[PDB]
């Protein structure tokens, strides 16, 4: 294995890859952590074929209790898994009107300072609707991308990078201080700070900085929080239990 | 798979399985729900042959960074490398003088209006003294047991019942709402209540009670707590997320 890889460079031809979206005024980061991670595995297992934008808005409204409370949290393994039964039309940032489903809760700004509104934390989960957008081509069944397996991934971290550098970014959680909220650059290392909850992400590589080992991380907080959108956090330690929870998955193609 | 199983009827001659213990004022669910399957599981894995009750002490005071955060939380999936790593050392419970490490904080109230003392916050984390208590036959060193390997059991109903069909208990872990605090029996489905955190337990059997499936649990606060420790929680859902973080391992020959 490469002592550094970057999902975005091995898999260039997949754009997905490099985009940070922003979940809003919605704690559903578990729903945008997988369709991130299962648009870029539909790219990367057709080589290129099929380009699709998985809607954050499709899994967050119709999965149910499997996958958590919404708006208010969820559960990455549950979110997974509907993708292998039911699963998961397309759909694009909020207003694009690319595919189906496009996500409905407006960008915000998420413990940083912008032109967008503050995000507010509370927001009701949009209820189901099983419909495709006026426009749209193709009808919500129709457009369904499905999972052909789904699978944790165990505390390994030798084991999670040959399970990226093979398939593609996985989803993960980690607990999260009030000290990462302001991570603008290098490797986070927890030190001080409470502790918020457990926040689901897509990690997409891994490299050494200074010599401290990270993984590269995308967060769903636009591209304006932290380092474009990305993180760095420190690799190999467990570190706020960021090799404990990784779940993946390969699209039925 | 029978329609139900439990651990304690299956390997009768191994009586870790029906113990309940007791973590005090200590956030250590992470370090318990794996010391009392491992403790089962030595002793299923040999026959019955070795009979100990691994140490809860030595596990979260000498695990460090990778379990996560001692009195304060952890990671399930620390708790079972590091077995496999370091290994882990026999511990009664407190003031047993059973084994090289009983544990050293004592029983008190969760929840429950009864005769010791209430539980007292949560507590600090003691420190990592790699000596047995002064009596005991063998050196700390002498006194490991290992695991082989440690492994996550994907979400998958049939997968986490087939694997302790065959290897015994695993640990698990579960959002706990406010309205679980008061279980006295029955199949807990959550209806109400605050959100306070996902904490991990023992799973040790499931069955069908009045048409609902449901999976046998242990708690570890004490056996006033709950039906005797124990409880039974929805089965085939992902409920509270029962079904998402499973741990388990093997022990060394």
């Amino acid at each position: 294995l490469p002592e550094s890889f970057d999902a975005r460079e091995q898999w260039s031809n997949c754009p997905t890859i490099a985009q940070i979206r922003d979940q809003g005024s919605c704690g559903s980061c578990w729903a945008f952590g997988a369709v991130e991670a299962m648009s870029d595995r539909i790219c990367i297992h057709t080589n290129g074929r099929v380009n699709v934008e998985v809607s954050a808005e499709d899994l967050l409204t119709c999965c149910g209790i499997q996958c958590g409370d919404g708006c208010n949290g969820g559960y990455p393994s549950g979110a997974w898994n509907f993708w292998t039964r039911k699963g998961l039309v397309s759909g694009g940032v909020y207003n694009s009107h690319i595919g189906c489903l496009p996500y409905t809760i407006p960008p915000c700004e998420h413990h940083v300072n912008g032109a967008r509104p503050p995000c507010t934390g509370e927001g009701d989960t949009p209820k189901c609707n099983k419909m495709c957008e006026a426009g749209y081509s193709t009808s919500y069944k129709e457009d369904k991308h499905y999972g052909y397996t789904s699978y944790s991934v165990s505390d390994s971290e030798k084991e999670i990078m040959a399970e990226i550098y093979k398939n593609g970014p996985v989803e993960g959680a980690f607990t999260v201080f009030s000290d990462f909220l302001t991570y603008k650059s290098g490797v986070y290392k927890h030190e001080a700070g409470d502790v918020m909850g457990g926040h689901a992400i897509r990690i997409l590589g891994w490299g050494i900085e200074n010599g401290v080992p990270y993984w590269l991380v995308a967060n769903s907080w636009n591209a304006d929080w932290g380092d474009n959108g990305f993180f760095k956090i420190l690799r190999g330690e467990n570190h706020c239990g960021i090799e404990s929870e990784i779940v993946a998955g390969i699209p039925r193609t």
